[PDB]
Order: structure tokens, then C-alpha cells, then sequence
């Protein structure tokens, strides 16, 4: 517990952004829920693995 939820944000931020397929605008997509939901940041993360998992080479 903090009073600090930017924490979360800059923990989905670099997850989010450590993807492979990702690009600027799926990622900053991730970023803007990041800040539109701090607790949904694994979220953001799984849609982030599911952008990337699109964007993958399958």
C-alpha cells in the first residue's frame, strides 16, 4: 500500500513496452490505460501480450 500509484504505471509501462511486437502505439495504448487504471496494469500487460502476440510472427 502506497500513496504513490504512478509505481504501477511505471512498472506496466516498461513490461508493456518490453514486448517484441509492440510498437509506439500499442504500448502508449497500454501507457494510457496504465493511467486511466493503475491496478489494471496486468491487465494492460495481457492486453499488451495479446497486441504483441498479434503483432507476432504467427
Amino acid at each position: 500500500v502506497d500513496n504513490k500509484f504512478n509505481k504501477e504505471l511505471g512498472w506496466a509501462t516498461w513490461e508493456i513496452f518490453n514486448l517484441p511486437n509492440l510498437n509506439g502505439v500499442q504500448v502508449k495504448a497500454f501507457i494510457d490505460s496504465l493511467r486511466d487504471d493503475p491496478s489494471q496494469s496486468a491487465n494492460l500487460l495481457a492486453e499488451a501480450k495479446k497486441l504483441n502476440d498479434a503483432q507476432a510472427p504467427k
